[PDB]
């Protein structure tokens, strides 16, 4: 006689949700086998007085249920004040702590800050290594990124951007050009310890928000250095090894990097209207140059194919697309060729930024979150990643997100956030005919979420690949 | 083909459920009739430096999707030690706030402190008067309860309960019995204002946990005054009018309260085996005392059916059972008498204990919690309010409280929360046959959760004639 929702999660699979919960504070896991929330941390238990949980990825565990480890970030100090929410704090936390959490099958365990083990905090995007062996973590308000090892939590190499602007005016410093530096970031205390915690080395004193390069054009966002900025995003891994990309939102590039001998070997150029790549300029051991003409639209960066035969960029604002490479040649990144440009005529406004991506595992689909400010409703564009087209948009709700997908390929599961201060879910679409089946509660404020996976080659379709 | 969990939620009606929750720090309010998070808010974001969500109560609303207000309390000092959580914060702010929140048909706005307005801060149990005109909170640390007025914040009047053992030792403070002194509390400071928030008045360092009766018997419960603790629960709230109960924990007893005229007038007595009924005694003006000559068990859950003909206390521990007053004559509560104690030969263990209840609205039927400490499946226990006796129990997972029920009694809704640190979520439960329809992820630590009601007579059976 009644519906039952166990029916409901007997769908999906054995599949373990993790989202962190920005101005929540909190972070859970979620058994979408029973609808239970598995465990949950509040990091405020733990002293932490700016628990803007931020990004996050989950290393493979042969069975998640039993145990799984995860990296967790945080933002602090003047993000408190950006959201819709009128916040109270008088001394808020600096933030930029890289928390190492462990799920031992019952609760989740606060193992270190791994930003104070290696003295490098950092704010923005998180991921895996394809060896999940490490990981890494980018942030916008320092232009720092870097892979750190997973069993001592020291930093393996270290990257600092700078931009150094033709025009010396907040509103044409990128419209006009420049040139962005790439510097080799060493450490400066005992143990080859950074001195880069909290608030240390920000340039702008908050991260930039959606349409973001508008704000510090306009002077908008307060910083020592915001001349300076290229809002660093992310760090994303080759699945076949050896190559990392760091994405520079606001000269619109993605620097390609030799993580094994610690070098960038190409400069990849994101708007349309541009070449393939820029030319990468050595200036000595440790510091290379590329000068950018013009930035014709600030970008995202999405990341890999599975197979790491396409790599993905995502212009913003000035320009919605998705941008696409021929990344096939795994020897030399400096022959990576722009392939496709996935357009559509919904995306011709400001809004909506094409925002977040999940391939399927055979490559042949992506599923992309579309952002627009309140109260348009944001939703999720299906892409035919063999033709490079637009298949189907679903309205969703607002602010949407990260999407993930359950390693067997057969639903996607996103996040809606609600700005920080309204409605908040859960949402699963299934991709064999592309339908949404409903959501669940969420009381978080979700930038991120994962499926844990099981494997390394699971990997590909999680935190890892891209963001 | 795949099934939609939509489906599932078309089925509950157009219903909010909304629940704090404890550790998280975080409070939350679900549309049930689609699974979006409605709101949610973080006490973090407002300066609160010990945000346990504690207790709240929902007022009436004539559509809770465009609006309604909640009362929601928080607890703080050593009850942030208590739970399997290894908080590293080692001196937390004070708690005992009683926050004002409306949700405004798009986010959850913080309102005002009332125990700032006020100057009385209380821990415990949150209740709605059943005219929608005020609100009531208990408190176990302090012995006090007070019914507050919704506009102004401010006391309508407040009890102090006093213990006075006739064994000087707390192993035999309550058993050997002693006599428990009601006092009328005036405020002491300008404008009508008390001097009472925070830790002041606290002759204990926590509230008791289950069991805790034991402990503090024990020398195990640090604070100033314990061998004259009482632990006042709640104030419930006859839904005839006029008429209050405030729950005694220790001493195993009730005291009806007049509402307008705000004096005591009985003291109903707990356990099996007692008279219906202590003697009042008045000292002066401010004052009443009992003589309870002995305490056989310490009990808890108090409430009224919602026609307000039977009036429960549940025994807890040393007994385990529900105790029922006959309350039908309105007029005068020293004439309550004992009709039934509903008993069940699983409930001869320390535990399940029996801590929350909600009654169907023809008040034929009871669902009742039954709650073990890790790692006992805890549950829900079906009552016969006819016949008094127990029905069914279901077994559901980890660390059961509160229950609720939609308006129309087809759906009881009810909170797990994994002792702060496994498993928590959301229970549905339908009344037709009281079979389990499964489970939602609730990331929090609830230890309460209301339906939104939209009528006077829909709050009988809410979060005001029982916890
Ligand atoms: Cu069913
Ligand atoms: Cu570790
Ligand atoms: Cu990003
Ligand atoms: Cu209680
Ligand atoms: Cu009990
Ligand atoms: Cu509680």
């Amino acid at each position: 006689k009644y519906v039952k929702v166990q029916d409901f999660y007997d769908q999906l699979g054995k599949y373990v949700l993790v989202a962190p919960g920005k101005f929540s504070g909190t972070v859970a896991a979620t058994d979408l086998s029973t609808g239970w929330t598995m465990a949950w941390l509040a990091a405020w238990n733990y002293g932490d007085t700016c628990p803007i949980m931020h990004h996050m990825a989950a290393f493979p565990s042969p069975d998640p249920y039993k145990e799984f480890e995860f990296v967790v970030n945080t933002q602090g100090g003047k993000n408190l004040f950006i959201y819709g929410v009128p916040v109270t704090v008088e001394d808020p936390g600096e933030g930029m702590k890289i928390y190492r959490i462990k799920y031992d099958g019952t609760r989740m365990n606060l193992q270190r800050d791994a930003a104070e083990v290696s003295g490098l905090g950092l704010g923005v995007h998180v991921t895996i290594t394809p060896e999940a062996d490490g990981y890494a973590v980018g942030d916008g308000q320092k232009d720092i990124c870097a892979e750190f090892d997973r069993e001592t939590d020291m930093v393996r190499y270290a990257w600092a951007f700078d931009w150094d602007p033709n025009v010396k005016d907040l509103k044409r410093a990128w419209l006009d050009g420049g040139t962005m530096t790439i510097k080799r970031l060493k450490p400066t205390l005992p143990g080859g310890r950074y001195d880069l915690q909290g608030s240390k080395g920000n340039k702008i004193d908050w991260e930039l928000v959606p349409g973001g390069e508008l704000a510090i054009e306009d002077g908008k966002v307060s910083g020592d250095r915001p001349l300076h900025s290229v809002a660093n995003d992310a760090l994303v891994f080759d699945p076949r090894g050896k190559w990392a990309v760091a994405s520079m939102r606001l000269p619109g590039v993605c620097v390609v990097f030799d993580r094994e001998n610690q070098v960038p070997v190409a400069v990849l150029a994101g708007p349309k209207g541009t070449p393939s790549q820029f030319q990468l300029v050595k200036v000595d051991d440790d510091t290379w140059t590329v000068d950018i003409p013009e930035v014709i639209s600030a970008g995202h960066q999405a990341g890999f194919s599975p197979d790491g035969q396409s790599f993905l960029f995502m212009n913003s604002l000035r320009q919605n697309n998705i941008m696409v490479w021929d990344s096939s040649n795994h020897d030399d990144p400096t022959t990576w060729e722009k392939k496709a440009v996935v357009e559509s005529p919904d995306w011709r406004g400001a809004y909506p930024n094409t925002f977040h991506m999940v391939f399927t595992p055979d490559a042949k689909k992506i599923y992309v979150t579309m952002w627009w400010p309140s109260p348009t409703p944001n939703g999720i564009a299906v892409i035919d990643a063999v033709n490079w087209e637009v298949l189907k948009e679903v309205d969703l709700g607002p602010d949407m997100h990260t999407l993930a997908i359950t390693y067997d390929g057969k639903f996607v599961v996103g996040t809606l956030s609600g700005y920080q201060n309204t409605a908040s879910a859960i949402v699963v679409m299934e991709t064999e005919t592309d339908e949404v089946l409903g959501f669940l509660p969420s009381p978080m404020g979700h930038h991120d979420n994962v499926i844990v996976p099981r494997t390394l080659e699971d990997l590909r379709i999680s935190r890892s690949t891209t963001t």
